[PDB]
DNA sequence: TAAAAAGTACACGTGG
DNA sequence: ACCACGTGTACTTTTT
């Protein structure tokens, strides 16, 4: 079973995904607080195992668009 | 008028590894060429590399560096 | 007596 | 909670 958002291994149904242990966390954080994230590239970064880290702004999009929010 | 950093246009410092950079890419650099960093770029391998962006993407960080001609001898 | 460049080390923030 | 890791500033050493 797989992060609908990374790809890494799923931890379970988080926020109403199925996402790993480090984009539960991650999603939780950004809501959760003023984070103002900016792509380097064209907000169209690929978002894996490794390249999760490089785009903040990017990979809570995908969070977002992947469905996840904090009420169930 | 003072003086840009060539990998990420922040302020330089001085003349590091050959080139004109800001203290971070200075010691940026060195970790990258003594270290052994698995960098991949998440975008097309031309992100933007200025004092605001240049944490997301190592990879075209190091690329820019190397492209500038920074080296460590 | 000093500037430039290289080396070193501490605090910090994000991430897992 | 807690530690690993990448980063950036500031300091010291070496160099000229
Ligand atoms: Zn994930
Ligand atoms: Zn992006
Ligand atoms: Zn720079
Ligand atoms: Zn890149």
């Amino acid at each position: 079973k797989l992060c609908l958002v990374c790809s890494d291994e799923a931890s379970g149904c988080h926020y109403g995904v199925l996402t790993c242990g480090s984009c539960k966390v991650f999603f939780k954080r950004a809501v959760e607080g003023q984070h103002n994230y900016l792509c380097a590239g064209r907000n169209d970064c690929i978002i894996d195992k490794i390249r999760r880290k490089n785009c903040p702004a990017c990979r809570y999009r995908k969070c977002l668009q992947a469905g996840m929010n904090l009420e169930a």
